[PDB]
C-alpha cells in the first residue's frame, strides 16, 4: 500500500499484534489487538487496542475513506468521551489504524445487560452516561463536526466504564433509499434530516434527546413497533415519545427541549452538559 508516513503517528509492526475480530456483524474490518508503547508511562506495558482494516478484496474508495477518516481524526484532535486515534502503521504492510479499545461493548448492549443484577446501573449512572456523551458531543461540535449518527449504538464503554463517541470523523452516504428497505437510522434523524436532508450540530441535538431516551428506557428501541410510515406523519404532527418509567420530570424536560421541531430552539451541546451537569449536582 502506497501511502504517506506521518512519523508522528507511525507505529512499528512489531509493536502490534493483531487478535479476535471484535463483533459478528462487520467482522473482519475490526479487530481486537495488542500495541507495546502506547502508554508513555509504561513503555513496555502491551495495551489493548481497537484496529480497523481493510478487506482482502477493498476499493480504492473505500482505502480513501479509510485514510481521510484518519486524517479528519488528527484534525479533530483528543477527548477523553470521544473514541481516539492512537496510532497507524502506513508503510510496509496493510495499513491498520488503531483507535481506543472499549471492553464493554456499545452503550446499547451496556445497558441492556445491566438491566438486572449487580451490575444494575443507579440513576445517578445513568445521568453520568449523558454528562459524558454531552461533554464529548460538546467538543466535537466545537471542532466543526457533525456525527450525523448519534445513538447508543455508536456509543462505546470503556473498562472503566467511559462513555467514548465512535465513528464521528465516518463520512455516511445520505440515504440508502427514501425508505432504506433494508429492513433503525431514520428513528433518531431530526425532521429537517429526515425530510430535507440538513445536518447541523441542532440535528444532533435531537437524536441526542432520542440518545436520553435510549439511556432512561436502559437501551429501549425509540417508536417501539411504530412503522416508518407512520413515523413520518406523528413527528410531522408534533407527536413525541413518552417519559420512561424511571426517568425523572426535569429529564424528561431536557429530553423535550432536544426535539423541538426548530432547530435553534433546542439546546446546544455546551447548554446541555450545563443541564446535566446540574442534575448530578442536585443528587447529593
Ligand atoms: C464492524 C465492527 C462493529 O461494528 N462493531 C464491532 C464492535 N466494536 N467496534 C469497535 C470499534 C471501532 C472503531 C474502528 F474500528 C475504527 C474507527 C473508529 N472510530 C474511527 N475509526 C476509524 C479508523 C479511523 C472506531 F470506533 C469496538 C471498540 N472500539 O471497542 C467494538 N467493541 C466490541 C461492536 C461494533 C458493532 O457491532 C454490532
Amino acid at each position: 500500500l502506497e501511502l504517506p508516513a506521518d512519523p508522528k503517528w507511525e507505529l512499528s509492526r512489531a509493536r502490534l499484534t493483531l487478535g479476535k475480530p471484535l463483533g459478528e456483524g462487520c467482522f473482519g474490518q475490526v479487530v481486537m489487538a495488542e500495541a507495546i508503547g502506547i502508554d508513555k508511562d509504561r513503555a513496555a506495558k502491551p495495551v489493548t487496542v481497537a484496529v480497523k482494516m481493510l478487506k482482502d478484496d477493498a476499493t480504492d474508495k473505500d482505502l480513501s475513506d479509510l485514510v481521510s477518516e484518519m486524517e479528519m481524526m488528527k484534525m479533530i484532535g483528543k477527548h477523553k468521551n470521544i473514541i481516539n486515534l492512537l496510532g497507524a502503521c502506513t508503510q510496509g504492510g496493510p495499513l491498520y489504524v488503531l483507535v481506543e479499545y472499549a471492553a464493554k461493548g456499545n452503550l446499547r448492549e451496556f445497558l441492556r445487560a445491566r438491566r438486572s443484577g449487580e451490575e444494575q446501573l443507579t440513576f445517578k449512572d445513568l445521568v453520568s452516561c449523558a454528562y459524558q456523551v454531552a461533554r464529548g458531543m460538546e467538543y466535537l461540535a466545537s471542532q466543526k463536526c457533525i456525527h450525523r449518527d448519534l445513538a447508543a449504538r455508536n456509543v462505546l464503554v470503556t473498562e472503566d466504564n467511559v462513555m467514548k463517541i465512535a465513528d464521528f470523523g465516518l463520512a455516511r452516504d445520505v440515504h440508502n433509499l427514501d425508505y432504506y428497505k433494508k429492513t433503525l437510522p431514520v428513528k433518531w434523524m431530526a425532521p429537517e434530516a429526515l425530510f430535507d436532508r440538513v445536518y447541523t450540530h441542532q440535528s444532533d441535538v435531537w437524536s441526542f434527546g432520542v440518545l436520553l431516551w435510549e439511556i432512561f428506557t436502559l437501551g429501549g428501541s425509540p417508536y417501539p413497533g411504530i412503522p416508518v410510515e407512520e413515523l413520518f406523519k406523528l413527528l410531522k404532527e408534533g407527536h413525541r415519545m413518552d417519559k420512561p418509567a424511571n426517568c425523572t420530570h426535569d429529564l424528561y424536560m431536557i429530553m423535550r427541549e432536544c426535539w423541538h421541531a426548530a432547530p435553534s430552539q433546542r439546546p446546544t451541546f455546551k447548554q446541555l452538559v450545563e443541564d446535566l451537569d446540574r442534575v448530578l449536582t442536585v443528587t447529593s
